[PDB]
């Protein structure tokens, strides 16, 4: 149960996606519009973010580059109401850690976002997840995460 | 540049994907069949892996549980020429690290696999790619490996 955030303009058809999200319990705040969801993205604390375009505060390419402020304020996931061809391609060329689209099949998308197998990555553990400083100070894998917290 | 392996039954019709693979100098080994790759696996080191199905050594879920001998041998990419729409969301679901298929466009693939930002992850370096051991035994983030090297 991983937290997902969300960038739209459309309280309805975010309220629709929402429905995916918290369908494997993504905390969620309703966005009337891409600055809703690029604040709602600094309000809490989350595991996963939405993102837009060709939105009122979605200007495509240039909304792209706008909403990395200096290093990317989080906003990993994106989302469009279309299949946006050129957009998702564009989002993958910088490797957006998740995404959804209308025209795909909920429930395909259902099954992915719910469990796709997207894994990665005390003395002196000193992980910041607040801040994304996740470390521990000193640093068979599971063998020595056991020796590190003993 | 990296390199993709390569698990198909088609020498020229894989040769057609290899063509995609070394056009980022993926290094590539003809597979006349899914065990032609699954042993091209072990023949050499590689940054990426092929893996099929409904081969004449693809059992289809039967090849999918069977690849991943104990711990997967590798194999984390997978090709299929077609959209293979329930193999494609099962590879999803076992969280592949890459994928090929024959009606997506090979330009979109180009740019993909070309550069899709998918970055994740001395006097104590233990790392050893060979056996996917990669590890420091003493073991901001530029500044520690910075630290590190020195």
């Amino acid at each position: 149960m991983g937290r997902i955030l969300v960038i739209e303009d459309e309280i309805s058809l975010n309220k629709t996606i929402i429905d995916n999200l918290n369908e494997f319990g993504y905390q969620t705040d309703s966005s009337e519009n891409f600055k809703d969801g690029e604040y709602f993205i600094g309000i809490r604390h989350y595991d996963l973010v939405l993102a837009s375009w060709n939105l009122p505060d979605g200007d495509g390419a240039e909304l792209v580059n706008t909403i990395k402020h200096k290093s990317p304020r989080t906003s990993v996931m994106i989302m469009s109401a279309k299949a946006d061809k050129d957009t998702e391609i564009k989002a993958l060329k910088a490797g957006a850690d998740d995404f959804v689209k209308k025209p795909l099949d909920f429930d395909i998308l259902l099954a992915r976002i719910e469990a796709r197998l997207r894994l990665g990555g005390i003395e002196d553990l000193v992980i910041d997840p607040d801040e994304e400083k996740i470390t521990y100070k000193g640093q068979p894998f599971e063998v020595l995460t056991h020796l590190a917290r003993h």
